[PDB]
């Protein structure tokens, strides 16, 4: 019992050397090449355990219920029982056993095969087969294609096949024009390092119709992932990549000879979606005599993914932003369902997982306006849509009174002299305004008056109703939305920014369509659902229902007045109440300052649908309003 301390030690560590993926250091606690003793040498047992381990990708090597005892003057044989994890899953219930070897204060392992496999006797082999688990497919609310693992056409040359001098040379360029390619590309690719007399090396891949064959063309038809909506769902979707051997390190479950989701719902259902790798891991002798079956189960193909997206409004709402900075959330505000989410401008999915040129992955990496980035995901600040959040929060604490008006003269307007010279802005001069004049010329002042006059205390209070802090059930990775930096605005003139959306908010358009669902439901905050088997969540009681019933029939005005902000939405002819605003970034790589156009807009007859469209950085004259007629007319038709 004294050196049997010692002897569980032994084994503790030898068990370790083995988990950390380092075999030599587990080698070298072993006895010597004897009968009796350890059965093999030093690196004997080192290319034994590496070539084993390696080839079935052995990680995670846990023991339990240890038994060191006794038998000889120095042979105190130990058992224990232990699990791993390989390519085909986990090996459960692995009985091991063996002997020890206390010579002077040094005990080592009698090694033995068994210590590999359970089962391994003398000199036997190990053998994995593999079959690769096909990806499955992501569909949208009506099962359209939005992801799936279909075929492809490529184009390809072979050097050989492309003359024999000069010849070859007008081919190449015939090439590039024939399929609309670089022609410093084409004789760039077939003189890489790899490239011999007769390999066919790819190109590009066809689009969909076929030209004229030039001089040595080849198709051949390959299979891989193809994403049909392409850019218009690229953020949302994402795109899949090459496993390389450092991912199979981290995850050994893997199939090495497969694809692996890098971003988006590819990479967030990266489980559900590449299934299962099925095979058989057997323990042969000789000549492949299958022995003992370790681990064999049926390939299982991934699962089919819906989503609550539609492809038609995706692709609507994509085009509709013209390739400036901007998203759009679109969405049935009754249950949640977000219709659309797109982002602009961005990149190629087909591009991405079927081989790009460096040169093209340096141009959206470089790209300043960052078409990578995920804008639906993006905290910003609201704007003046922001106002209807607060004018709710005011009719309901009886703050604000729908009939009393304001007298504001001029444009400019501040508290007290402390606020040095900031003042609160608007852009319309009229002199009796009331909160149905407010939210038609989007005065800012009225705003920021009833703030104020709210109180931080009472302006908190209706604001802590909603989702901010909260973290959405959303398979998207997003920050949750803040009301401010820190929990108390600590400043009057940063309570009168928050009042028409500035100062320090940050809510995503996610985050929008969700606080300003109330507004369709009755003063119920409905969560938004990407997956369309999900159970619809809610939050009741967020605002009254008197202060819906006030705002939404002025939120028509917005649209039906001569002079309201969104009145060029009332050429649709349609049932709208809306909300636009702008927002003031000052953003410190120039000195003039972007501006970022919003957009809210809903049917408030029947609720069935809600639209929150956004542009970052827009330019001039240009507008979210502007750009949101063809999906407005959509929605209306199709989601009553
Ligand atoms: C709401 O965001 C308001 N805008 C501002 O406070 C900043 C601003 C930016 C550019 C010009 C003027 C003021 C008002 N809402 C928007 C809108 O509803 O589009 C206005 C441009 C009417 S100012």
């Amino acid at each position: 019992t004294q050196a049997v301390e010692a002897g569980e030690k032994t084994v503790e560590q030898f068990v370790q050397a083995l988990n950390k993926g380092d075999y030599n250091k587990a080698a070298e606690m072993t006895s010597k090449k004897a009968a009796n003793k350890s059965a093999l040498s030093e690196k004997e047992i080192l290319d034994k355990y590496q070539n084993i381990y390696g080839a079935a990708d052995v990680k995670g090597l846990q023991i339990s219920n240890l038994k060191v005892d006794k038998k000889d003057d120095s042979t105190y044989s130990f058992s224990y029982k232990a699990k791993m994890n390989t390519s085909l899953g986990e090996l459960k219930d692995l009985s091991y056993k063996g002997t020890l070897d206390r010579n002077d204060g040094q005990t080592t392992i009698n090694w033995q095969p068994n210590l590999v496999f359970p089962e391994m006797e003398g000199n036997d082999k190990v053998s994995l087969t593999t079959q690769e688990a096909a990806r499955g497919n992501i569909i949208d609310r009506n099962g359209e294609p939005l992801a799936t693992t279909g075929k492809l056409k490529q184009l390809g040359v072979v050097p050989s096949k492309l003359g024999d001098g000069g010849e070859k040379t007008a081919n190449i360029k015939a090439i590039a024009s024939s399929f609309d390619l670089t022609e410093d590309a084409i004789n760039q690719a077939i003189s890489q390092s790899w490239v011999q007399p007769d390999y066919f090396v790819p190109l590009k891949i066809i689009d969909g119709a076929t030209p004229e064959l030039p001089a040595g063309a080849t198709i051949q038809e390959v299979d891989g992932r193809y994403y049909p909506l392409g850019e218009a769902a690229a953020q949302l979707i994402g795109y899949v990549g090459d496993i390389t051997a450092e991912d199979i390190d981290k995850n050994p479950e893997l199939s090495s000879n497969g694809k692996i989701g890098r971003s988006g719902l590819e990479m967030a259902f990266d489980k559900d979606l590449r299934g299962t790798t099925g095979g058989k891991l057997s323990i042969t002798d000789a000549d492949g005599v299958e022995k003992k079956v370790l681990i064999e189960h049926e390939v299982q193909n991934g699962k089919d993914i819906k989503l609550t997206i539609d492809a038609k409004a995706q692709k609507t709402a994509f085009d509709s932003l013209g390739g400036k900075a901007g998203s759009t959330v679109a969405t049935t505000p009754k249950t949640g369902d977000l219709l659309a989410l797109a982002s602009s401008p961005s990149y190629d999915p087909n591009k991405m997982t079927n081989g790009i040129s460096q040169e093209d992955y340096k141009a959206y990496e470089e790209n300043p306006e960052q078409p990578f980035i995920s804008r639906f995901a993006t905290g910003y600040a609201p704007g003046s849509t922001f106002k209807m959040i607060t004018a709710a929060i005011g009719l309901d604490n009886g703050t604000i009174d729908p009939n009393e008006v304001l007298t504001i003269n001029g444009l400019k307007w501040q508290k007290d002299s402390s606020w040095g010279s900031y003042q609160v802005t608007r852009v319309s001069d009229v002199s009796q305004v009331d909160l149905k004049t407010a939210l038609i010329y989007s005065d800012n002042i009225y705003m920021a008056q009833e703030t104020l006059k709210m109180g931080e205390k009472k302006f908190r209070i209706g604001l802590d109703k909603f989702i901010f802090g909260e973290d959405l059930d959303l398979p998207i990775s997003m920050n949750p939305a803040q009301i401010s930096n820190e929990d108390s605005f600590n400043s009057d003139i940063l309570l009168a920014d928050t009042g028409y959306g500035q100062g320090e908010l940050l809510i995503n358009p996610i985050q929008q369509a969700a606080m300003y669902s109330v507004f369709a439901n009755n003063g119920t905050l409905v969560y938004p659902k990407l997956i369309a088997d999900k159970e619809t969540k809610d939050k009741k009681n967020v605002i009254g229902e008197t202060a819906v019933q006030t705002i939404v029939p002025d939120l028509r005005e917005v649209v039906q007045d001569v002079n309201g902000t969104a009145h060029s939405l009332s050429a649709l002819g349609i049932p709208l109440a809306a909300k636009t605003g702008t927002a003031e970034i000052k953003e410190k790589q120039d000195v003039k300052g972007k501006e970022n156009s919003f957009l809210f807009a809903f049917n408030p007859d029947n609720q069935g649908y809600m639209m929150v469209s956004m542009l970052e950085n827009k330019e001039d004259d240009d507008s979210a309003t502007k750009r949101a007629s063809e999906l407005l007319q959509y929605l209306n038709q199709n989601y009553q």
